[PDB]
């Protein structure tokens, strides 16, 4: 059903509002949501973003002071998204192949968003996140 | 959650399979909870890199049986790809490699890393598009 770690370390239970763009708006994500975002991490990123780091590159982690640090900030859905469909270099000049794309053939909108929200949430609440 | 589907219709072993554990002809006996138990082992360890098979920052060097058996030297026994993971090197061999996923001993037990081999080894050998990407 709903995972553990996001009951525990997540805090959500229920529902979750979360910043989708640096307009103002939010979205509503689910505890199930953040479930299926958190299998999507682990498919999909954890081997080289264990625990929030980033292996191959410790100075850009997924801890909220590094995705604010980057160019623009990643610390909304919508920018997270379009980060992990177009990877680039921590000051947004250069393109990195040295992260995970991801098409939408591999994931699909909602499944990616589930994704983003689960790292955003880990990111702003998660014990030891990023460390 | 004993044995997963996959192993069954996929690896094709639903009771035991004899795989190469090195190069002097000897076999050693997987169980279908065993190759199951390596398989969750490398969906989660392994999987944003080796997905089906394949090796997603060189496609060059991938789990494909072919890709194994043409490594210095061959990486298609249990010993074999038990020694790779605890140091791992180039296709050549004459180099440490950082690009693929060393596992410790604090990480992994050799057992444990066994069973991921076994998975490995019996996918290269049986399973459909394993590697051909
Ligand atoms: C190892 C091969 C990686 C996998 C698999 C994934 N990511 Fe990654 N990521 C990786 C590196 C080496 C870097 C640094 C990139 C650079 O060129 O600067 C990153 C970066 C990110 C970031 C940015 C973090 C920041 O502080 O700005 C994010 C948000 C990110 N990665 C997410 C991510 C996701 C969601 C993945 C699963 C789909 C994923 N990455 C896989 C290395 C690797
Ligand atoms: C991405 C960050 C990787 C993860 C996670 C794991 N592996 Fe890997 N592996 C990776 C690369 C880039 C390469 C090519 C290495 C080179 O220097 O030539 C490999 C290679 C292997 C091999 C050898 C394949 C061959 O054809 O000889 C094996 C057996 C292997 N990888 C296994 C393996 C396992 C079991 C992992 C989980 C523990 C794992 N890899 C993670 C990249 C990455
Ligand atoms: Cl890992």
């Amino acid at each position: 059903g709903v995972d553990n770690y996001v009951i525990q370390y997540l805090k959500v239970t229920d529902t979750v509002e979360l910043p989708v763009n640096d307009r103002g708006e939010t979205k509503t994500f689910t505890a199930v949501d953040l479930t299926r975002g958190k299998r999507l991490f682990e498919e999909n990123c954890k081997n080289c973003h264990v625990g929030g780091s980033t292996l191959p590159n410790p100075l850009v982690s997924l801890s909220l002071k590094d995705l604010k640090g980057a160019t623009p900030p990643r610390d909304t859905i919508a920018s997270l998204v379009a980060f992990q469909r177009s990877p680039k270099s921590y000051d947004g000049s250069e393109e990195s192949y040295s992260c995970r794309r991801v098409s939408e053939d591999w994931l699909t909108t909602e499944q990616l968003e589930t994704l983003a929200a689960f790292i955003l949430r880990a990111a702003a609440v998660a014990p030891g996140w990023g460390v």
